[PDB]
């Protein structure tokens, strides 16, 4: 499929708009330390990607020691859509991927984010997030299990277009977007 550490996600921008964004992780040999780009020198990217990668390090066991290499995390605007509002739980995704050298489910989609309390929260404004993955030819989504209440927003013409999974937590939220759960 792809190639370990790279996955798309797909959330709303800085101004609210839908964007298609691709992670890009790097995993090298190192001592523990996080790297990033394309960050759009935004303060709120770089703390959900912190958080993200301390989730990483504190449940790195329920999925290996993320200590032992360095990851570089670049971000990739795919659609001039601003700096992306929803990076922890992509880039939780994105750090397992990169440490288990497992691939993301081909031409699927993550979605949805995660709190500092390590809690998943429902896709925002999923209607247009999807719309916007249909149009970019995403054949699979992740979801988070909350955003089920929000199927009846989704036209069913363009919801039933998808492969669709769904995860309660971030660790579930890996293991869906690499396919083994």
């Amino acid at each position: 499929h792809m190639k370990p550490g790279f996955l798309y996600t797909i959330g709303l921008s800085n101004k609210g708009m839908p964007g298609l964004y691709r992670l890009e992780l790097q995993v090298t040999k190192g001592s523990g330390k996080l790297a990033t780009s394309g960050l759009w020198n935004s303060s709120s990217a770089k703390e959900q990607v912190k958080i993200a990668f301390d989730y990483f390090k504190a449940n790195a066991s329920r999925i290996s020691k993320v200590m032992e290499h360095d990851f570089h995390l670049h971000v990739v605007e795919l659609q001039n859509t601003g700096p992306l509002s929803h990076l922890a739980l992509p880039s939780l995704v994105a750090f397992a991927s990169g440490l288990l050298g497992r691939s993301v489910q081909s031409q699927m989609v993550v979605l949805g984010d995660m709190s500092l309390g390590g809690s998943v929260t429902p896709v925002e404004s999923i209607a247009e997030c999807l719309q916007v993955a249909f149009d970019a030819g995403a054949k699979k989504v992740a979801l988070p299990m909350s955003s089920a209440a929000d199927i009846p927003t989704i036209p069913v013409e363009l919801f039933t277009k998808f492969q669709t999974s769904f995860y309660a937590d971030p660790v579930d939220a890996v293991f869906k977007g690499l396919g083994v759960d």
